[PDB]
């Protein structure tokens, strides 16, 4: 009988207190993923379909084609998690310019869960690549559970970073 009676059980009201991650682990990158991402830092495409292989380890390529904002949405797979890199074009104060946005998409219907895991854990030292080798950064994270949610309307909000409810 713990549960049914409620009152101030927390006796915090003190400093606080928060670890520095939920997950540890880094791969390689592979040359095909490399060269997926070097082009994206030359302006070149906006679109680089890149994950992670159970079998060699490491973070490879997955697919190469170009892709727009109103077919964005429309490129994400149905049935496969992997990584998108959109190329968000913008005009700040009349100036337009060029920003790199990180999708990552994730069905999860069977994969297991160290599946699910490694391939949105594989991020970590996936973003890292970029940012100690093309120098490039995201412009702004974002993740969705289908793919759709990837609108003009979403991503100029995620690249903001604005305040929100939840």
């Amino acid at each position: 009988g713990s549960s049914g009676s409620s009152g101030e059980v927390q006796t915090d009201v003190s400093v606080d207190t928060k670890h520095q991650t939920l997950q540890g682990v880094a791969f390689p990158i592979s040359r095909d993923a490399f060269q997926a991402l070097e082009k994206l830092s030359k302006k070149q495409l906006n679109y680089v379909q890149l994950e992670i292989d159970i079998k060699n380890e490491t973070i490879i390529l997955a697919n190469t084609e170009n892709t727009e904002l109103r077919d964005l949405p429309k490129r994400i797979p149905k049935d496969s998690a992997r990584y998108h890199f959109f190329l968000y074009k913008h005009s700040h104060e009349g100036d337009y310019l060029e920003s790199v946005v990180f999708i990552y998409s994730m069905p999860g219907y069977t994969c297991s869960i160290r599946e699910r895991m490694l391939y949105s854990s594989c991020k970590s030292p996936l973003l890292e690549i970029v940012e100690r080798q093309l120098q490039m950064d995201v412009i702004r994270k974002i993740e969705i559970d289908n793919g759709d949610e990837l609108t003009a309307d979403f991503l100029y909000d995620e690249v903001h970073s604005g305040p929100s409810s939840g």
